[PDB]
């Protein structure tokens, strides 16, 4: 079963995670359509996800990757957002929920910019926004996103939309440029380390 560890605001770990989240906000091409208009989040809590089986499978895959990547995990901390957070923290990332016709195929997608991940909290293109107000820029409803350990191993660099089912032979991830999108094709190559609960904040 999943255990959530509550990080304290005065912990350096809490602070480093919020700072990564706050400092990687950027302007988006869609003018804020999907994720809303904001310059900063209000972080309500940050929780560390602890789950024995998810950790086991992550370690297990880590090893296989390292062997095919000159003994390097090539791990990176990256943001992920999607409507499936609650399932992810209990069951792990599941590539079976990926979509053909994703920009780089049926993978699980991660970003360096927290604001990119925030676009997907309510679905592709922000869906119809929060359940309560149908507002993709809702400043009331709480949102969650993940700050994850991602086993990239040997990344394939892609520069056009390609519909991949799996990383290319000898590879373990795809870094795609339509800003970079980090894509894995196996759920066990990501661990949902930090669960961040937050609101976007209305600019003054
Ligand atoms: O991840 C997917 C693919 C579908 C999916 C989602 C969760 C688990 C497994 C598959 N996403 C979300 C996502 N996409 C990104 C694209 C570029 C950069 C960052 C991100 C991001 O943070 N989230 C697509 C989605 C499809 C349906 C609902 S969200
Ligand atoms: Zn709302």
């Amino acid at each position: 079963g999943t255990i959530l560890l509550d990080l304290a605001p005065e912990d350096k770990e809490y602070q480093s995670v919020e700072e990564e989240m706050q400092s990687t906000i950027r302007e988006h091409r869609d003018g804020g359509n999907a994720g809303g208009i904001f310059n900063r989040y209000n972080v309500i809590r940050i929780q560390k996800v602890v789950n024995k089986k998810l950790r086991e499978r992550f370690c297990h895959r880590q090893k296989e990757v390292s062997e095919e990547n000159h003994n390097h995990h090539n791990e990176r901390m990256l943001f992920h957002g999607s409507p499936f957070i609650n399932a992810i923290i209990h069951k792990g990332f599941d590539e079976r929920h990926a979509y053909i016709g994703g920009m780089f195929g049926a993978g699980i997608y991660f970003a360096e910019n927290s604001s990119k991940s925030n676009q997907y909290v309510y679905g592709i293109g922000g869906g119809t926004g929060c359940p309560t107000h149908k507002d993709r820029s809702c400043y009331i409803c709480h949102r969650q996103m993940l700050f994850c350990r991602v086993t990239l191993g040997k990344s394939f660099l892609q520069f056009s939309t390609i519909k991949m089912a799996h990383a290319p032979p000898g590879h373990h991830s795809v870094i795609g440029r339509p800003y970079a999108e980090y894509v894995i094709y196996r759920g066990e190559q990501a661990y949902p380390e930090y669960l961040i609960t937050y609101q976007i904040m209305k600019p003054e």
